[PDB]
């Protein structure tokens, strides 16, 4: 029997399992249970604490995906089937992963905690490019992924009922971290060092710990990739939250939040999901059915408020964008787009294309779009119309929304850095038309490129252990940084300073797509107010 | 007596002058009476046909400068007086001038027709700058050009009223051409080739007569330098307009606030002339630059809709027009109020001054619409440098009040039928006084067109009297086939059209073709702006 494969936490014992790396062992806990199951009556409620079990929790393979959406937008091609549920289904899917150096530390070792993204409604812990054996072992950090509940199960809301009071998906992150604060030193980890990082919805999931009182007390430090809490998807109102979930309700066929809710627990899982892209407003992309509402409990007010008000004196943040933050969404309803062909679309369809990439806003608004994001000397040259239609998309859901939270953190008092990721993977499967789309820096700062079984070159490797030693480096210290040798400097609003992270060493620049950002930031909003 | 210098018009017998000329003698008859003198009674009243006359009028000198305000912004100035008036001022100023070649012209020679245009408010046909020699001498066109009343004399507009219909300005243009067609071919000329020209308030009311049908039959082609009908300066509304008379009769003791329109114009006829100048400026609905109190009204009349719908609806076949501004439109325009300018300093602004300047370039606009041209004018990852923003505002006048103004005009005439071509002058002539920050100003090409280097006892460079030989050439060439290109090797000019947009630039250099007129700037001032206003 490994002993270093044997821990005990509050709950009681685990039995773990040790993984091999290109670099040596690692030492692994999967699917390990933070809450009781949220099944039955307590679908829709917020997560309770697992109750301590007798025995030992067998701890050495992933646990089930919570129930969601499963994307057949090309069936069988692994650029969209990378993010599919690879584990069975199940509304019991409250549980987190450890992973640790081998033989498990023995001092206090700085924590970093990964939340998945897929717009609130998808992702696993236990997908293949979240595997965290390759940093662990790499950088010697403890890391740690959780589980939570994602579209109606996760985010469902009737604004001050009690039944499904929404952000309860928020609620499991935020137990898994209240449980990484007791159990993670039984582990090596130190639970006064813990860095939270995402990606897009994750992102946007740090980003609202930051504003949540309750949970700033969990966590020291952030990572937000390609997504903020004050992204047009990333919350929804009270209004609109009530008229989705009585959408919802109405075509499942239940009819009094309490009577509502009741019906809509006796559905199964699937059937809920089965209608979940139904209660949309209109046809769009970049937008997500269930997602955090603002209700005055665990966003007190929007986050744009709660960022405008902060003070963050005490802070650091890593945040940044890939090269291509819209691509991706463009195939999922954008008319004229395919991964198939060149997407070399029409004046007409780009003039369409601004509605769905830019839905619920007025004509007068889309003119204005329109007007940024045409070159009046080639206002019909298709390639041009594809790029802008792509930076429209990107700008107002990614770019834009990352670049306000940067320069409002970093006028506030806290210490910001900004990348912009550029190198597109020799293994990647989408057109090269897409570029480096949304979500594919991540495989990089997992070190996935080191796995022997995958067909990365020997430039990527290096450039992943690059990723990984500046994550690990903010981590431990607040600063990417190496010791002297090219640095990289903190953001601010004026100089605006920022990396490329490529292949090439890192280049310094100036401003997150400034002019295009001034205009979704600073003007559109006034415009809407009139 | 020389039979060159005689000449019999419907009217009665002239005498006119032999003028010399660096390239040999031209006839030249100034001062030639094409209206009875507004005087009195006739106070913005539209003008009256010249009655007949026995014996000969001399018409051998520039006859006085309409009633208008005087600059005084820098006095003793050269860039400021140049645009001063060079005569007496008086309400007896409805003369003309006909340039032709020495000895006249066997067979008819098309013709030139000039049009000044200092905002409506001034100018005047005797400024050196205007002096027709050069042109008539260099490529043997004839050259007329006509005083109209300027000002509250020339525009002040009760809409509606019999007393004070507004654009008599524009009837005193009008009826100067008529002259043309009665009486040009007398010295020469060809009433069949009758090409107008103007710049900034000229161009703007050589497109006017361009949109009014009456004044339409009376020319064939077109020549907007810097300026355009459709410009935001250019027309008032008929309530503005009618706000604006009354505000002045107030201000003037008129009456004894609105009433009777017959008494209220018959109060304003009482007064001197130079009182009604000297509170000209108090009408206007805030502090400006760009914006003059009394202009063409759109009174259902000679414009039967605003130059903008006029435009949209028109028929353009059969015409050609060329079209054009200089580098920075918008530069001298700055030193009468923006805060922070002078032509006396780098001109070096704040943020502050910028954000306070732009309401001053873009009066009358909602807060949004403020911020909507802050957003485009400022440079995101600069926007507090001083130099940035000093070209930055200058850029925001010239954009609002000319460049984009004329793009548009350019583009719907040639989508609809007409030939257009276009230019943008970016020769900084050696002798210009203004200050190096402004570059090439609002107004600095006519010299050039008019062949002022040429002139002996002026400083040009020899390149300069190349340069300026060229471009007499190209307006010579446009009025004579409408067509600037010459009728070899050298680089063509081509068309403008709403698709390519393309233009020449005008220099020392030969033609470089490029394409659109500030484009990106201009979509937002042609294109949203609009919306954002009606919205
Ligand atoms: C590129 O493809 C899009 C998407 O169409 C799909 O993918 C293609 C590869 C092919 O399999 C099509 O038949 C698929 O429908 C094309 O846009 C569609 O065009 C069809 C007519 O062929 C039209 O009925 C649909 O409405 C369009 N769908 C969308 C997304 O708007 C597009 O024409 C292709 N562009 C090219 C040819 O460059
Ligand atoms: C540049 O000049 C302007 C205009 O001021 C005038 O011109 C100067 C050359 C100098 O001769 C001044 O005395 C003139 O009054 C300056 O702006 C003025 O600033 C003063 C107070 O300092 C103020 O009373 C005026 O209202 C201002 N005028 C305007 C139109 O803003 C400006 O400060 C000068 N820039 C410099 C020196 O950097
Ligand atoms: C590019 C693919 C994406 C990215 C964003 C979203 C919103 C959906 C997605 N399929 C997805 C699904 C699950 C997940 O964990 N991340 C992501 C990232
Ligand atoms: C650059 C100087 C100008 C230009 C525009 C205006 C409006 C006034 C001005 N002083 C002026 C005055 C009289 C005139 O005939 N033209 C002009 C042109
Ligand atoms: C205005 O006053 C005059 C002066 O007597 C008068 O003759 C005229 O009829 C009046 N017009 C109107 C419309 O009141």
């Amino acid at each position: 029997e490994d002993a270093e494969l044997l821990v005990t936490v509050r709950g009681g014992r685990l039995r773990g399992i040790r993984l091999k790396t290109p670099g040596g062992p690692v030492s692994a806990f999967l699917g390990i249970p933070f809450a009781e199951p949220p099944m039955g009556p307590r679908r829709f409620l917020p997560p309770e604490p697992k109750q301590p079990w007798s025995g030992v929790v067998d701890a050495t393979t992933f646990q089930s995906v919570c129930y969601q959406y499963v994307d057949t937008l090309y069936p069988g091609f692994e650029g969209t089937e990378m993010w599919n549920p690879n584990r069975e289904l199940s509304e019991d899917c409250l549980y987190l992963n450890v992973w640790t150096p081998y033989p498990r530390p023995t001092s206090p070792t700085p924590v970093l905690v990964w939340i998945y993204g897929g717009g609130f409604y998808s992702g696993a812990s236990s997908l293949d490019v979240y595997d965290g054996r390759f940093l662990v072992q790499a950088e010697r950090t403890v890391l740690v992924s959780m589980n939570y509940r994602v579209g109606a199960f996760g985010f469902l809301a009737l604004p001050g009922s009690r039944e499904a009071p929404g952000n309860v998906g928020l609620l499991d992150q935020r137990l898994a971290l209240q449980w990484v604060q007791e159990n993670v030193a039984a582990f090596g980890g130190d639970p006064t060092s813990v860095t939270l990082f995402g990606e897009s919805a994750g992102a946007a999931s740090v980003g609202m710990h930051l504003l949540s009182p309750p949970s700033r007390g969990l966590f020291h430090r952030a990572v937000l990739q390609s997504g903020a809490p004050n992204g047009p998807w990333a919350t929804v109102g009270m209004g609109e939250a009530r008229r989705r979930a009585t959408q919802l309700a109405h075509l499942v066929g239940c009819p009094n939040d309490t009577e509502l809710v009741a019906c809509l627990r006796t559905r199964p899982a699937q059937v809920l999901v089965n209608h979940e892209w139904h209660v949309l407003p209109q046809e769009s992309v970049f937008r997500f059915s269930f997602v955090p509402v603002v209700d005055g409990d665990f966003l007190s007010d929007t986050p744009e408020a709660l960022i405008n008000a902060g003070d963050f004196h005490g802070l650091q943040v890593l945040v940044g964008v890939v090269k291509d933050e819209g691509s991706y969404f463009l195939v999922y309803g954008a008319p004229g787009f395919s991964k198939d062909n060149e997407s070399l679309i029409s004046r007409a369809e780009f003039l369409a294309g601004v509605r769905v990439g830019v839905p619920q806003v007025s004509d007068l608004a889309a003119e204005a779009v329109v007007l940024h994001y045409t070159d009046w000397l080639h206002p019909e040259d298709p390639a041009r119309l594809r790029e802008a239609l792509s930076d429209v998309v990107g700008d107002h859901n990614v770019v834009c929304p990352v670049a306000q939270l940067a320069g409002r953190l970093a006028a506030q008092g806290a210490r910001v850095y900004a990348y912009v990721f550029e190198h597109r993977a020799s293994t990647l499967s989408w057109p090269l038309w897409m570029g480096v789309p949304h979500g594919y820096e991540i495989e990089f700062i997992f070190g996935i490129p080191l796995d022997p079984s995958r067909n990365y070159t020997a430039e990527e490797k290096i450039f992943a252990q690059r990723l990984m030693r500046y994550w690990a480096n903010f981590a431990r210290t607040g600063d990417p940084n190496e010791p002297r040798d090219p640095q990289w400097p903190p953001y601010t609003a004026g100089a605006q300073q920022y990396v490329s992270l490529d292949l090439r060493p890192l280049e310094v620049r100036r401003g997150l797509r400034a002019q295009a950002c001034a205009f979704w930031n600073r003007f559109l909003p006034k415009l809407l107010s009139a």
